[PDB]
């Protein structure tokens, strides 16, 4: 019985991610690490904003790497567990649902090579024994996930699943990251702890591979910017929406229900979303057939958005921070109302 998962989950509505931020990897062992990236450094007014909206559940990606001493401790820079704490503070003072993570750790340490077991998954736990201990106190409506997009950068099968061999790896290190955070007890001890699937892929050979851990406080996270072609830039990418892929969406879907819904285990898309390609009416229509499969089971998820809508780069933004107004009043309302 996972059921006590379902129940807070069923709370959000919808989430959203403040991409681009304590993610951001430049600033060395600083907490200037954080507006590295051009985006503003994050205030109660910001996290405000998005909760007024209607996106009660936040996801706080975050990059240690840069802010890690030496093995094996790896102590985390107290400069900078502040104010991951300060962020994540601002949505507990708004009741908000919140899922703190490790992010672009796979720029540094976290390089999927199966040979190297052992010290990934020493480092995860390290790194995952520190934070529980800072958060031990904390309600039930923070969430930990593991990992970000657990995967060899540069190898083939980087963004299709991996190998039979990394997915292996996958499993060790998701019981690593759990065992770690339950055996600092507190509120940990039940505290919903998301795992993921290397590179948060979802394809078939993924999931097959995927080991569910007993521990019924779980649930399991994936990245579906389905369909890619439509979502990111790329050769072969489009930016209409007529309803005619949607079958991309159920089939990979579908999967997802063959293996972990129907048999009753908790999943969260902890990102997903569409890239600004002037095309509004477009991504409404997206975000009804996106969102709409999801919600046939009461999936959540929660999008990605790096403040970037004019500028260069992915185009993800929805959140103007500086000036607390949202970049596209159409695609946030389809977002919020979904339901
Ligand atoms: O896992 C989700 C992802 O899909 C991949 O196809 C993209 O290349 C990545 O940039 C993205 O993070
Ligand atoms: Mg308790």
């Amino acid at each position: 019985d996972r059921s006590r998962v379902f129940d807070i989950l069923s709370n959000i509505n919808i989430g959203w991610n403040l991409g681009n931020t304590l993610d951001a990897t430049g600033g060395g062992n600083s907490v200037n690490a954080e507006t590295s990236w051009g985006n503003p450094k994050t205030t109660q007014e910001i996290v405000d904003t998005v909760n007024d909206r209607g996106f009660n559940a936040i996801r706080i990606p975050v990059t240690f790497a840069n802010h890690l001493g030496p093995a094996p401790e790896y102590t985390i820079s107290a400069d900078w567990l502040a104010r991951v704490k300060e962020v994540v503070d601002y949505a507990v003072n708004d009741g908000m649902y919140i899922i703190l993570d490790t992010h672009h750790e796979t720029n540094y340490w976290l390089k999927t090579d199966p040979n190297n077991e052992a010290a990934l998954c020493e480092e995860l736990a390290a790194i995952w024994k520190q934070l529980a201990e800072a958060f031990k106190d904390y309600d039930e409506k923070l969430m930990f996930e593991g990992m970000n997009e657990p995967r060899m950068a540069g190898s083939a099968k980087e963004w299709s699943g991996g190998t039979p061999a990394e997915r292996k790896l996958i499993n060790a290190m998701n019981k690593a990251f759990i065992d770690a955070v339950r055996a600092t007890g507190g509120n940990n001890a039940d505290r919903v702890l998301i795992i993921c699937t290397y590179g948060h892929n979802s394809d078939e050979p993924t999931l097959k591979d995927l080991e569910i851990p007993s521990d019924p406080n779980i649930a399991v996270a994936l990245h579906t910017y389905t369909p890619y072609f439509f979502t990111y830039v790329a050769d072969g990418s489009y930016s209409v929406w007529n309803g005619s892929k949607k079958n991309d969406i159920t089939w990979q879907y579908n999967n997802i229900k063959k293996y972990l819904i129907d048999k009753g285990i908790p999943v969260v898309i902890t990102e997903t979303g569409a890239q600004f390609k002037e095309n509004t009416e477009d991504i409404v229509r997206w975000i009804g057939d996106y969102v709409g499969t999801l919600d046939q089971d009461g999936v959540k998820c929660f999008i990605w958005d790096n403040n970037i809508y004019h500028g260069n780069g992915e185009k993800f933004g929805l959140l103007n921070r500086s000036l607390l107004k949202w970049y596209n009043d159409d695609i946030v309302d389809a977002y919020v109302n979904h339901a």
